């Protein structure tokens, strides 16, 4: 127990699915957690479902909102003390080829998936450096950050950007002895109530030519690698990509 | 000779350095070439320096300008007939860590380096598919698309995006039998009049801990791999990364 | 606590340094452990230093010895019951360029580093498949499995082989529902009594152009990622490379 | 024409398929070529089919034969003058999972695919360094050097080894100003009389879930990238992987 003793984590998109499992396991391991989401109705209920206000709170925020990031860090420090841990998990998807991607779809997906991760990473380094917190920025960077998908053009762009921008941040933090690590987590297909809402999606994702294990993962599969990366167990890991994909990228 | 017989190429940022060497070798191999740049004074002189208007022309264009891409394809087809070949070479750099990157710098660099490559790739697929041209989109994607640099945060983001968005486009074009290939070229440090304007830059780039060959490359090093990728010699290459870096990424 | 409840692990080269830290953390998390080494004098003392014979024992074995692998699996099952977990950690190094590598050095290093990992992986799949153990093969595959070192030619060959042979094994195990996962761990430079015996080694490894964190790791850094991979926490991870290198490969 | 003016190349397994296409294009571009194979009957006819003895000769050799490499370099220098160019192309395949691989199959495949490439690379550096030849070692390293195949365990081991051992050699040659470059070529599935002898193979390889272009390549696809890498056009490329796979590894 207590693998995140004393840690203070922000988890973007922490009210559902992968983000909620990360928040749940973070609280179970002794972190204080601020989860973000778009909808107070979902977010407040999610926080209460996991624990008490001394353990977990909700902050309504769109990760694309630059000024809101300031308010989010300030609210988390007011609630829990200085932030040690940021999981940039909030993301959206557009099911279009590059050929069929409208510029509106392109800009909207990059605002969340790329600007959001940039804004959170930049502010995280500024607020967490040089405080002896054992600080950790975990960027959600997808198997779509390693391989293309013909129907996820803008998503591929965003996840490749997060993958290599995270290495830049990791290096600067390491060279300057900031006590901040930056790593990416690369989920394969994960069962979420959302996947459950797309008829035939889980079966298509489970075909051996997609996921060799012949089934998709579960939110806890991503939560456990995030616990490792938030913990001081991973104090020599920075600038690295952690893939949990049932073998998708191995073939 | 004649390795690009009958090809019609657009080269963005083709008036200087790497882009001009690509344009020069493309014309030498029998392609018709439209080069783009920001400044008619530089661009018109560059085109005339390489060949006659039947071989090479200039089109003034900022790669971030979405509507200008339409005019650029229309001008190239009017001059030379249908476009077969696009080199997305235009790029800018910001020498900032992620921590120190202003949002203005972030948006300006992504407008050229990421939106520009998206706009050119999307329009290229639409205009070049299903015409039996042996069409080839060559995206400039940098060693900074493989490894971080602590002082090139936004540049790293842009080059990782180009790397994996190019794989998406390659796959969609391959699966749909579009007769369009999409590949990335990843230069290491290359001597340009620009590098020459930064005192100490070439020496720093030439240190064995950076470039193991102990010197930097020249624009022709990038021109020759682009000739291969534009030619029908590379008709089975798509979705691949071609690195020419004096060993930078091998260590 | 108890993250390896009920697991039965073999750790090759488990009597010193990285392997001993993996054995120590495995026992702390409730695994039964058989450690191997060449020297009974070191191995027996190492096992007793960690725990009781019901928790940890020593088996004298050179990982290059094909027939000894049979005896090692049989001894582990006799002591602890069916084997769930194999860490192929035993390795040797030759400090020669490819140019200067003698064929004797080549064959000796590949016998331990490649044949040993093959023999253990092959026998592990045969003995651990289809038993509902949540079986996990963790192959030690080095940052030298990603990048070259001019003075580690044969070592580079061995670690690249382990990296991609492990993906083959992972895929076959996944496609056949064997309940066996196969992953590689890629340490950067780690402080061991051995590194301590090479004057100037740790300082050279700690230079920012080598390890950006400006120091090398410790055996526990490798132990903690191995606990994750042995545990059921990583039940969706197979065919993946886990890098813990202080940023070595990120630049 | 004349892209390999004055080059003297050894191509192992140059009597059939990929190696013969590389030899053919090398001669067409002005190289003198020694091709190797196991069978004088095939090899002598192959050499005569391509050109005159001043252009191309055959040398009977198993790439696993260490002493024969000495005789091969000596014969090539006697025929053509000092060797500038080595293509380590000779290889064999075993269609077994790691689980099902016999130790005999393992040792036989590694003798050709790994020892052969080591022996040729080591001797190539020794004989070609510091002679101003613009020397180039091209190691055949397969898409099976990037991704696993559940039924090519030993082949995966060999191709991952070649991939990263080649980076070691490239770095040492670059750091020591040897005038020797070392790069790997990674074919996807290529139509050879051999593939033609395996009923259903080409169709299985052509499925969109394997090769997105929906067909396999031809030997000339590998010949053209080898011409680039042998030529002085690629004088800044070392330690790099060149993939020609119809999109296999992009998904
Ligand atoms: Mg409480
Ligand atoms: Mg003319
Ligand atoms: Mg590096
Ligand atoms: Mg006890
Ligand atoms: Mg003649
Ligand atoms: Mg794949």
């Amino acid at each position: 127990s207590n693998r995140l003793d004393g840690k203070v984590a922000i988890i973007t998109g922490g009210t559902l699915g992968i983000g909620l499992a990360i928040a749940t396991k973070f609280v179970e391991e002794g972190a204080a957690v601020m989860i973000t989401g778009r909808h107070s109705d979902v977010g407040e209920k999610a926080a209460k479902s996991v624990g008490t206000p001394d353990q977990i709170q909700f902050f309504q925020h769109d990760s694309s909102d630059e000024d809101g990031w300031t308010k989010l860090f300030d609210a988390t420090e007011k609630a829990f003390g200085p932030v040690s841990t940021l999981v940039n998990n909030a993301g959206i998807a557009v099911n279009k080829s590059v050929e069929e991607t409208t510029t509106a779809e392109w800009r909207k997906l990059l605002a969340v998936n790329l600007d959001g991760v940039f804004f959170g990473t930049r502010l995280g380094i500024q607020r967490m450096k040089n405080k002896g917190l054992g600080a950790s920025i975990i960027n959600m960077s997808s198997i779509e950050g390693f391989v293309g998908d013909p129907s996820l053009g803008a998503y591929n762009a965003s996840k490749g950007a997060v993958r290599i921008m995270s290495k830049s941040a990791a290096l600067d933090c390491a060279l300057k002895d900031y006590d901040v690590r930056v790593n990416t987590v690369h989920p394969g297909y994960i069962k979420t109530p959302l996947v459950d809402d797309l008829p035939g999606a889980e079966e298509a994702m489970s075909q051996r030519t997609k996921t060799p294990m012949g089934h998709i993962g579960e939110p806890n599969d991503i939560a456990y690698i995030c616990v490792y990366l938030a913990s001081n167990e991973s104090k020599f890991a920075t600038g690295s990509e952690f893939v949990v994909d049932g073998g998708y990228t191995a073939q």
